[PDB]
Order: structure tokens, then sequence, then C-alpha cells
């Protein structure tokens, strides 16, 4: 409607890293409309936070982006929509291949109809399987260990495809460990069910777990439990920004890894919520959970170098110190 203003469909918006990457779309001056279908996120946090449309459905029904591709002119699409618990993706795969490559083929064939020809694509480490460097470079081989990331990296595989048959111009984002929340508490994560460490201690520390597990104490790692490279989702939604305006001004297809190039352990990740909280945390130690690589780091320079990308809020106290102020205001 507006003239001037790049106007957006961010599939998936509703949950938690679109949710953050909207209000930084928004913050820098772009037409937002969400495509989301309400499985996982929620609509109270659109309407009075967000405040932009939000269009409620499948990004695998094709009648409806048809219906909306003509409805709404749009530069660009950003597509956070997907199934993401591994667990389950082991149990239960049709759903995950229905859900994350059906529903995005889906996506991109309307686009395309519409003439849309940039996209970027939430993919994820999950695709490298078990490293044999650290920090992972965006050229490290990817073994994916589990129908989610096998998903995952499926779809980078038919964006490149897509690329050369259509010219579809692709960023396609690996991220670590999305955590945090909105620094002012207007946002942040809300899974249900909640399976992700930093929210579970978070809310240990709460008195809505009776305790932590720590799923192995037993890796080859210094303190025997798994490193994981922490984002946070703020810094997220910058690289999103970058990578958009990239593509508007003409950028080739690209991959990154988003991560800040530094881990902590699990042990290091209670630590800190008992630091940040003050309260006390009862810890339990139990076996490994299948499928867990020991230590999974990324490499930023790419994303620094190419879009200019300085993440801001790299230490695990702030991270943690924003979750513990969301957790305590959304889950009371
Ligand atoms: N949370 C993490 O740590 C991070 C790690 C790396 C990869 N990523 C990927 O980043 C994306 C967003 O992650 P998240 O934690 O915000 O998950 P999320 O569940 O909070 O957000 C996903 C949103 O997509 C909606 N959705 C799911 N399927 C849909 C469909 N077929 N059509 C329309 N909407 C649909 C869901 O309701 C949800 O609001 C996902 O693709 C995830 O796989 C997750
Ligand atoms: O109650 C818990 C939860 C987690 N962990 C451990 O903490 C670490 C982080 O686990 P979790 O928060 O569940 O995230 P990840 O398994 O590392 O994977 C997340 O980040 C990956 C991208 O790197 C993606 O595969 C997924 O979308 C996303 O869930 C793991 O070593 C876990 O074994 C625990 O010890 N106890």
């Amino acid at each position: 409607m507006s003239p001037g203003k790049p106007s957006i469909l961010v599939t998936g918006g509703a949950g938690y890293i679109g949710s953050h990457t909207v209000l930084a779309l928004k913050q820098a001056g772009y037409d937002v409309v969400i495509l989301d279908n309400l499985v996982y996120g929620h609509r109270d946090l659109v309407e009075k936070v967000l405040q932009v449309e939000l269009v409620v459905g499948d990004t695998g029904d094709r009648p409806l982006l048809d219906e909306l591709f003509k409805s709404r002119h749009f530069d660009a699409v950003m597509h956070f929509s997907a199934y993401a618990y591994v667990g389950e993706s082991v149990s239960d795969p049709a759903k995950y291949y229905r859900n994350n490559v059906l529903g995005t083929l889906t996506l991109l064939e309307a686009m395309l109809a519409a003439s849309i020809n940039k996209f970027v694509f939430s993919s994820t480490c999950a695709t490298y399987g078990v490293p044999k460097t650290v920090p992972i470079p965006e050229d490290h081989p990817q073994n994916p260990i589990n129908p989610y990331g096998a998903t995952k990296l499926m779809v980078e595989r038919i964006l490149a495809d897509f690329d050369v048959a259509y010219g579809l111009k692709s960023v396609r984002f690996r991220y670590f460990n999305a955590a945090g929340a909105n620094p002012d508490g207007l946002l942040g994560e809300d899974h249900n069910p909640e399976t992700h460490l930093i929210p579970l201690v978070l809310l240990t520390a709460l008195g809505k777990r009776k305790f932590i597990s720590i799923f192995g104490t037993d890796y080859p790692t210094p303190d025997g439990t798994c490193i994981r490279d922490y984002i946070h989702v703020n810094d997220l939604a910058d690289a999103h920004v970058l990578g958009l305006k990239y593509l508007l001004k003409g950028g080739d297809s690209e991959v990154f890894n988003l991560g800040n190039g530094q881990g902590f352990s699990v042990r290091e990740v209670i630590a800190a919520g008992e630091q940040v909280t003050g309260l006390p945390i009862t810890v339990e130690e139990c076996d490994r959970r299948p499928g867990d690589p020991p230590s999974l780091i990324g490499s930023g320079e790419k994303a620094r170098k190419i879009l200019g990308w300085q993440p801001q809020y790299s230490s695990i106290k702030d991270i943690v110190s924003h979750a513990w102020q969301w957790h305590q205001k959304r889950h009371q």
C-alpha cells in the first residue's frame, strides 16, 4: 500500500525466532504480513506486540497461497515455519517430511508463480551431523543424523536447484541454539511443550519444574557435558534484516552460519542460571540423549564479513538475563 516500503511475508512469524525477526523488520521500516498456522505460535503476541497482519493458515495450502500472493504485492518471503522436535522427527518422520519439505516446496512454487524470487530460509546446524572440526565452517560436509536435519538439508538442495532453474535468490541461515528474549520483555520463547535447556533451567528456578535433568555427564568434554553455541534471538533477527537487505540489493544466493563462535557446556548454562536468578536449581544427572554430538560451535565469520553482522548479546549472562525476565512475566 505505501509506495516505498518493501513488503515481506514471514511464515512462522508467530513463533519464537520469527516474532523477534518481525519486530526487527517492522522497526527497520518493512511492511510485514505473518503467515502462521498457530500449531505452536501465539496469536496474542502478534496482535498485542507485533501489530501486523496475521494470516492464519498453512504454508502447504496452495489455494490459500495463490489467493494471498494475488491480494498483496510481496518483495520477499522469510520462512521460519517448520516442526523442530528432534525426538518426534525420529518417531514420526512422515509429518516432518510433509511439513518441512512438502510445505516448503508448495510455498516456493506459489512464490515463483507470483514472480517473487527472494527467499530467506531457517536452516540448522543439525544439517552437519557429527562435526569434525569446531568452529564449523559453512563448507563442512552435511550428514544429518535425524529426519529433522535431513528435511532441512533437502530444502537447501531444492533451493540450489531452484536458483539454477528459476533464478530464485535465497539466503540460507544455519542457526545454532537460539536463546534469549526481547530485552524489554515484550517477546520470548513459549514452547508447549518446552524441551530446550535454557527455558527448562529457568522454569526450574521458577518452581514450575521440580528439577533440571542433565542429559549425559560422560562426554569427551572438559566438564563431561555437551557444549552448544547459544545465539541471542535479537542477534538472529538482525542477521535476517541484513540478509533481506542484501538480497533486495541483488545479492547472489548465500549460506551463513549464525553463531557466536563460542560454546557453553550444560553445566555452565545451569551455573549462569543460578547466578542470574539467585535461586536454587535442583539438578539430576541422567543418561545421554540419543544423537547429541558432544560439541557444536559455529563460525560466524562469513556473516560478519559479507553482511556486516555483529552479534550484540554474546555473553551467556545477557542471554540468560533476558530469558529470565521474559519467563517471570509470561509463565507466572
Ligand atoms: N529454536 C531453535 O533453537 C532453532 C535452532 C535451529 C533451527 N531453527 C529453525 O528456525 C525456525 C523457527 O524456529 P522456532 O524455535 O521459532 O520454532 P517455533 O515453533 O516457535 O516457530 C515456528 C512457527 O511456524 C508455525 N508453523 C509450523 N508449521 C507451519 C506450517 N506448515 N504452516 C504455517 N505455519 C507453521 C508454527 O506455529 C510456529 O509459530 C524453524 O524452522 C526451526 O526449525 C530452530
Ligand atoms: O532438559 C535438557 C535439555 C537439553 N539438555 C542438553 O542441552 C543441550 C541443548 O539442548 P536443547 O536445548 O534441547 O537444543 P539442541 O539439542 O542442541 O538443538 C537445538 O538447536 C539445534 C540447532 O543447533 C536444532 O537441531 C534444534 O532445532 C534445537 O532444538 C543438549 O546437549 C542437550 O542434551 C539437557 O541436558 N537437558
